[PDB]
Formats: C-alpha cells, structure tokens, sequence
C-alpha cells in the first residue's frame, strides 16, 4: 500500500496517493468531479474522477460497480481506459469514496467553433469513433449518450469515447429512444455519430431539437416520415398513432443537405441517418466504407474480450454492490 495526502478542492476534498502530485481541478459534474495531476510514477498528465456519492443508494451503488466493471474491461486506444483505480480506505468497513485514473485528454470536441473542420479532419474522427464504437459493441456494450462533448482529443486528434455508461444529449439520439422503445440495437450508436459527423462538416447542429417532439419533427424532415416497412415494425400503439397522424414528409436529398462536402461523406451519412434501425451501416461496416480508405486497415481494428452484463439483471442490497465494488478495486491489475 502507498502513502495518501488530503487537500481540500473547492468544496470536494481529495485524499489520492502521493505518487499523483499537482491537483488542479478541471471541472464538475453531478457523477463526479476530476482533477487534472501529475503522476510522478509515469512523467505522464492523467485525470483523476472521484465519484460524488457512489454508494448513498443502491441506484449509485450499482452505478459505481457498472461504470468500474466497465473500466476495468476496456483496453483500445480510442476508448477512455483505467490507468489506476484507488480508495483511501484500508478495509471494507471504512470503504466509501473511489477514484478512477486514466490519462489525460485536452479537449472535447463540443468546442469545434474553429479547429469548423476540415474534410481530412472529419475524416481522422470519425475513423477513430467508428473503430472505438466496433470494438464497444463487438463485448455487446453500447454508449446510448455518444455527443460532442463525450469525445475526447488531444492535439495531435488522438481520440477517446469517454464513458460507455450510466437539449445536449437530445439532439444526437436516435429517434427510436425518444418515442419509447427498450429494444433498440447498437446502431443507436451510429444515428449519433451520423449527427456527430454532420456537425463538424458544417459546423451546425443537424438537429437542434426543443423537445421529443420538435426533435422528432426535426428528423423527418431529413429522412422522411417512415413508409409501410417501418410502420410493419412498430410495436407500441402511441408510437404509430403519432406517426401516421403526421402530414407525410419526403425523405430528402442528403447531396443537396449537405452541399460541397466530400460526396463520399455525404453517402456515408446516407447509410447512417437511416430511420429504421435494421437498416443502418454498423461500425464494421462503416469502417470499410470509401471515406476511410486512408486510415482503414483491417488487421488493427480490433474486438473485445467477452464481456458479462449479467450482473446488470440483478437487485442487490447497498452493500452487495458496496462489496462487489471492492472486489473490483482490490483485484485491479495495471497495465505496463
Ligand atoms: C477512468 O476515469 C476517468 C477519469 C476522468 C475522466 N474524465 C472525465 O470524466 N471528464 C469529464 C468530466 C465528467 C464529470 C466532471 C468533470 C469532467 Cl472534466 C476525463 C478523462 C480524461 N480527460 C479529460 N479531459 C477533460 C478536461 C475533458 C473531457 C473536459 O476534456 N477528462 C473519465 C474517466
């Protein structure tokens, strides 16, 4: 065991071992809050999230375990991953605060006022989601809130999905987790990065819903109200009311949408903003596509280990995730 250090972070105090020295603090959030650090062990800037209230119910209990479970488990360059988990607790007994380590980013991309973007550059992104999404999905796991400011670069457009977990969010989700479904398919995943990558050639929002409603109205002007083979597939009754009660709206040109931008990325866009979700391009598939025939290679787009979700099926007391996120923590093996 190393030796720890207490400082107080405007409101949050912090108690991290001293091998992570120079805590400046970069933010907050109502999961977490994260210091940006220097980690004497490595030479390396890392960013360090202690959980706000991680085990105060059994909803934030089981949250703690999930989002750790699913740290541990990602190893992908494009995917944020776990440098080091700690507690300052020296048992079970005293366990109540975890903090998360991995290195640090410099920017999100919700901040592409300039540098609008440029087609090399759209292309380098995008490229990089699509391989970090393929390997994601490929251990059955999906985002379900991919936007902006969840995708992390560096200066050089090394890019990372942050966490995979758990009006901004609105405008980038799929239509089929708006109206309400509980099946809906990783492709959720590639309707986002359709609007993601919408965005950065255009600098625009492609979506800027005001509600599940305008949202939707916003979509169908684009893609079109659904016909008869996506109407067969409507399970939910509201839903097929609203929608067949709409004045029908013709699925428009995307190479008139999307004017001047390389056609190669308008015909991906194409394949992504598909309304019915069994049609929609995967990330695999995505990968291979003509617009990435620069970064595109097939022996270094990788997939995942197998991955148990199990555990998200189960109803535990508050100690029960208490415990098992212990475990979790005590078992954590680096990485070189
Ligand atoms: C494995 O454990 C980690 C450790 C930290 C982070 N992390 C992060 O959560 N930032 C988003 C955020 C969420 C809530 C409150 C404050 C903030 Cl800045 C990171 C990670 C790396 N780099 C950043 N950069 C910050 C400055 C960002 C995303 C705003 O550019 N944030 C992810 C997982």
């Amino acid at each position: 065991r190393p030796t720890f250090y207490r400082q107080e972070l405007n409101k949050t105090i912090w108690e991290v071992p001293e091998r992570y020295q120079n805590l400046s603090p970069v933010g907050s959030g109502a999961y977490g809050s994260v210091c940006a650090a220097f980690d004497t062990k490595t030479g390396h800037r890392v960013a360090v999230k202690k959980l706000s209230r991680p085990f105060q119910s059994i909803i934030h209990a089981k949250r703690t375990y999930r989002e750790l479970r699913l740290l541990k488990h990602m190893k992908h360059e494009n995917v944020i991953g776990l440098l080091d988990v700690f507690t300052p607790a020296r048992s079970l007994e005293e366990f109540n605060d975890v903090y998360l380590v991995t290195h640090l980013m410099g920017a999100d991309l919700n901040n592409i006022v300039k540098c609008k973007l440029t087609d090399d550059h759209v292309q380098f992104l995008i490229y990089q989601i699509l391989r970090g999404l393929k390997y994601i999905h490929s251990a059955d796991i999906i985002h379900r809130d991919l936007k902006p400011s969840n995708l992390a670069v560096n200066e050089d457009c090394e890019l990372k999905i942050l966490d995979f977990g758990l009006v901004a969010t609105r405008w980038y989700r799929a239509p089929e987790i708006m109206l309400n479904w509980m099946h809906y398919n990783q492709t959720v995943d590639i309707w986002s990065v359709g609007c993601i990558m919408a965005e950065l050639l255009t600098g625009r929002t492609l979506f800027p819903g005001t509600d599940h409603i305008d949202q939707l109205k916003l979509i169908l002007r684009l893609v079109g109200t659904p016909g008869a083979e996506l109407l067969k597939k409507i399970s939910s009754e509201s839903a097929r009311n609203y929608i067949q009660s709409l004045a029908q709206m013709p699925k428009m040109n995307f190479a008139n949408v999307f004017i001047g931008a390389n056609p190669l990325a308008v015909d991906l866009l194409e394949k992504m903003l598909v309304l019915d979700s069994d049609k929609r391009i995967t990330a695999a598939q995505a990968l291979a596509h003509a617009y990435f025939a620069q970064y595109h290679d097939p022996d270094d787009e990788p997939v995942a280990d197998p991955y148990d979700q199990s555990f998200e099926s189960r109803d535990l007391l508050i100690d029960e995730w208490k415990s098992l996120t212990y475990d979790e923590v005590i078992s954590f093996v680096p990485p070189p």
